[PDB]
């Protein structure tokens, strides 16, 4: 509360470390469905159904331009990528499986780096 603060968690490396995690997600073999924004002209249904599209390129631009106020807003956008994927894709599709694998991969790196 006013003039009563929990001890300062060192956040000075967060930007670098989110960038490293994002690099690892970008270079994963199963990243291909997520590297670029879904083409809203060419994919029926996507625009109407997926209220907040997100992809790794868009996260990378946001990261590089100070559009994440903290590491939780970065994790929200990453998870949004996988949540959108599950919304639109059957679990038993290549893309559906890719998204489960990537979410697992991300969540481990997240835990190991920050928790």
């Amino acid at each position: 509360s006013m003039s009563v603060k929990k001890p300062k968690r060192d956040d000075s490396k967060d930007l670098a470390l989110c960038s490293m995690i994002l690099t690892e997600m970008e270079t994963h073999e199963d990243a291909w469905p997520f590297l670029l924004p879904v083409n809203l002209k060419l994919v029926p249904g996507y625009k109407k159904v997926i209220k907040k599209p997100m992809d790794f390129s868009t996260i990378r631009e946001k990261l590089s331009s100070g559009q994440y106020p903290n590491l939780e807003t970065f994790a929200l956008d990453v998870r949004l990528v996988f949540d959108n994927c599950e919304t639109f894709n059957e679990d038993d599709s290549d893309i559906g499986r890719a998204g489960h694998n990537m979410r697992k991969y991300f969540e481990k790196k997240w835990t190991d780096t920050f928790k």
